[PDB]
């Protein structure tokens, strides 16, 4: 069976809806499955918020070290880093690191607030040529992931294209690109997702996300040992609100599409 047939069969077994976009940077070839359909991003949107702050830092050499006060009232759900810093400060760089490497929701909200609200994250995506991404809400409500709701969604292809531009391409100046890559490579939350479907020694940078409707996502840049990088988005969502998340599906999809590479 072809790769496409393999993805169809994976989706058929899944009890939900699978979205995959792989870009092989050797030749700009793509493996696309529901790649123009919308999925709730959940925490994968944290990449765009962090990158928007990195863009600002290009023109403000003091920005990344700017102090941000962390107050008890800022805490939401899932803030393993920010809760350590209540009554103190974190820098914008530290908030980027926490948002990306630990998926800290308070850190995400501080980035969004710094930028001036969700719509400013959308504007940043648009400035990179991404016509699809939209951020509408803050944490935690951006994870409701209701089927057919356009809020806080993108498509697998749009996200793969933008992730490529951010990490390997033209979106950010070099120091900021390098910082984003360093952050993604140091992610702690993605062991069981795309990474689990790849050779153990491949270098990977990724950002996971999950939400209601069993929405289970991962976006990654992958550096094989003897090949050009791959950019891979795997999004998955289910019909029932309290469905379990399914990172195993993402690992399985990653294994299918990276075969041979």
């Amino acid at each position: 069976n072809s790769v496409q047939q393999q993805l169809e069969a994976l989706e058929k077994s899944s009890g939900g809806r699978l979205g995959v976009a792989l870009i092989n940077t050797a030749d700009n070839s793509q493996i696309l499955y529901r790649a123009d359909e919308r999925f709730a991003m959940c925490s994968t949107s944290k990449v765009m918020a962090a990158a928007a702050v990195l863009k600002q830092s290009e023109s403000d050499k003091h920005l990344l070290n700017q102090r941000v006060e962390i107050k008890k009232s800022d805490l939401v759900n899932y803030n393993p880093i920010a809760e350590k810093h209540v009554n103190g400060t974190m820098t914008l760089a530290e908030l980027g690191a926490a948002a990306l490497q630990y998926s800290d929701n308070t850190a995400m909200n501080k980035l969004i607030a710094h930028l001036g609200g969700p719509d400013k994250v959308t504007a940043f995506a648009r400035s990179l040529g991404d016509e699809t991404f939209r951020l509408d809400r803050t944490e935690p409500t951006l994870n409701t992931a209701i089927p057919g709701d356009p809020r806080d969604t993108t498509t697998p292809l749009a996200m793969a294209q933008t992730l490529k531009n951010l990490t390997l391409g033209k979106a950010l100046a070099e120091t900021q690109r390098a910082q984003l890559v360093t952050w993604l490579k140091g992610n702690t939350t993605g062991s069981a997702s795309i990474r689990a479907g790849l050779p153990k020694s491949w270098v990977v940078g990724d950002k996971t996300g999950s939400g209601d409707y069993g929405t289970t996502n991962d976006i990654a840049v992958i550096w094989p040992e003897n090949h050009a990088p791959l950019v891979l988005v795997t999004y998955f969502t289910q019909p029932e609100q309290k469905a379990e998340n399914r990172n195993d599906i993402l690992a399985a999809a990653a294994k299918i599409v990276t075969h041979g590479f």
